[PDB]
């Protein structure tokens, strides 16, 4: 692997690694309480032996620049972070894969960037959502205080999340966990659109998902394909991420 640095529209440095390969160029986008290490720890990276893999730390996470404001964590800023990575490696065609809110980010990048030939959203759909202001603020307070890492650790452990997902929360600054949570009130509630007719859009979730409705809505509205994994919940579906990587490798082949 080589490391890289790019700059987002608002000047935030975005750091990541590039794993060279002769195949498709794949850009991986992690979730809120994660960083770029989850791709190797989940086994997703090893499931793609031929791809040229680009994995970034989103703003405020890992080795990327700190933010510390709610508006600095607006969805549009994450989109700009990812598009800056697409610029650095100069390809005309990219395949994006994102986990949880990283899936929402990947879908929105696909909507605005004609260089995205494929977008895969793992355990997130593309539809408009209602975000309760009070509950999200409550959650921001819980995750940003001294007990925030334990709060997330206990929540994810209790819901059967994989160990790498539990452990990743403690590597995110508490202040950025709070700011990213509040950032969801700045645009993340809108649906995503199809970027161009030839795009391959894929949604993935647990076959036991208690709310599959919006995933089917994405099939109808965007012409997206729906992949299911054997799990009772979205969090437990994260235990299937390496398996999903193998299926992604099949598409890329
Ligand atoms: C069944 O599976 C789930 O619904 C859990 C799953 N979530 C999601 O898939 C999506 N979101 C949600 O459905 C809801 N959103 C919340 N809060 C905003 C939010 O998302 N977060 C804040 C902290 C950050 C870790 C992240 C999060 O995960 N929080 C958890 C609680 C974890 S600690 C007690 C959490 O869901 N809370 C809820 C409360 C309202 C209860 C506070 C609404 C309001 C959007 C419908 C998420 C991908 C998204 C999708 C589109 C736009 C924005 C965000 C995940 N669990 C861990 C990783 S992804």
């Amino acid at each position: 692997r080589d490391v890289f640095e790019v700059f987002s529209r608002d000047g935030t440095p975005i750091r990541g690694f590039s794993r060279p390969g002769p195949g498709e160029t794949v850009v991986l986008v992690h979730g809120v309480a994660m960083d770029r290490r989850i791709w190797a720890e989940s086994g997703f990276l090893d499931a793609l032996p031929d791809a040229h893999v680009l994995a970034l730390d989103l703003r405020g996470r890992g080795e990327s620049g700190r933010v510390g404001t709610a508006e600095g964590h607006a969805l549009r800023r994450y989109v700009e972070d990812v598009r800056a990575v697409l610029d650095r490696f100069g390809r005309a065609r990219y395949s994006l894969f994102g986990t949880f809110f990283g899936g929402r980010i990947a879908l929105q990048v696909a909507a605005v960037d004609t260089r995205v030939a494929r977008a895969f959203s793992f355990c997130a759909h593309a539809e408009q959502v209602e975000i309760p202001e009070d509950a999200v603020e409550e959650e921001a307070v819980a995750v940003e205080g001294p007990g925030g890492h334990a709060y997330l650790r206990d929540h994810f452990t209790g819901r059967g999340a994989p160990p790498w997902m539990v452990e990743a929360c403690a590597r995110v600054d508490p202040g950025e966990l709070g700011a990213a949570t509040r950032g969801l009130l700045h645009g993340s509630d809108r649906r995503t659109e199809r970027g161009h007719p030839d795009q391959e859009l894929v949604l993935i979730t647990a076959d036991g998902d208690a709310d599959l409705a919006p995933f089917h809505a994405g099939e109808r509205r965007l012409g997206a394909h729906l992949w299911l994994v054997d799990a009772p919940t979205r969090i437990k579906a994260a235990g299937r991420l390496a398996e999903v990587g193998r299926r992604v490798a099949g598409v890329l082949a």
